[PDB]
């Protein structure tokens, strides 16, 4: 369910033949169509790999129509609970340091690094409940570390 | 023509009676016998319609010796070139969200809506060419539109 992608902050003359070429550009294969609708729209990526490549080459950083597009791992809103991902982590970043910041916001249920070829690094999280990943997501998501910025999403709890 | 049918995922085991009772179980004519050969068979429907109402009842959904059978058009591969059908269309799908996909494809020289007694639609469309509708084919399949997972399968292209 990893392979599936959310592309916002379309501007409304956004046509699939746009985002094909974005993708076609940082040569990322879909293996599905661009549903597009107002705003925003959905493509999957053959695997979670690609997926995540794509949000990693996209996302805040090719811009449609003047607007920097947003990439993120599609996830319905009923299954936004429990599971974050955290990117842009530094190259080398202690994992004691990690921790320190995760446990603020609660029990970490689960972490899990998932492998990368960028120059950061990438972790899934759970949390113990659905209270404690919105506190982190509010509060890492855009929290500035070692002149990084995290990039803090939701991923689909179960 | 579209009343032929392939089944498929057969147990070797599987006889003509197993697949006479599962069609009259369906409540599904055929218009002729079962051919069995090794985890698969054919057999004829008495037109298009029914044909497709054995794709909708029977496929993925009925399970022969502990395996589910599956159950689609016969097209022979030198048929299989610019015509496919689409079923599990979500029933208010505006067309032209259709459109927007399948015109990442290729030209679509025809679309067709087929009687279904569905709630979800299905269309019998042409690209132009046989790479158009192979790579629609190969995208299309499993896609998910609206909590539907759409099906999409050759049909004869007995002309071309």
């Amino acid at each position: 369910s990893m392979n599936k992608l959310y592309i916002g902050n379309l501007s409304e003359n956004a046509a699939p033949s746009d985002l094909e070429s974005i993708f076609k550009d940082a040569k990322i294969p879909v293996s599905g169509p661009f549903l597009v609708k107002t705003g925003y729209a959905f493509v999957d990526c053959p695997d979670e790999s690609w997926a995540l490549k794509a949000i990693e080459a996209l996302s805040g950083k090719i811009e449609l129509h003047g607007k920097p597009i947003e990439v993120e791992h599609s996830v319905p809103k009923r299954q936004r609970i429990r599971k974050l991902q955290i990117r842009n982590i530094p190259p080398h970043l202690q994992w004691e340091v990690l921790d320190s910041l995760l446990v603020q916001y609660g029990v970490v249920e689960s972490c899990e690094q998932v492998n990368t070829d960028s120059e950061t690094a990438v972790v899934n999280v759970t949390y113990s409940s659905k209270d404690q990943a919105r506190q982190a997501l509010d509060k890492l998501n855009g929290f500035q570390l070692e002149n990084f910025t995290l990039k803090v999403a939701y991923i689909p709890d179960e």
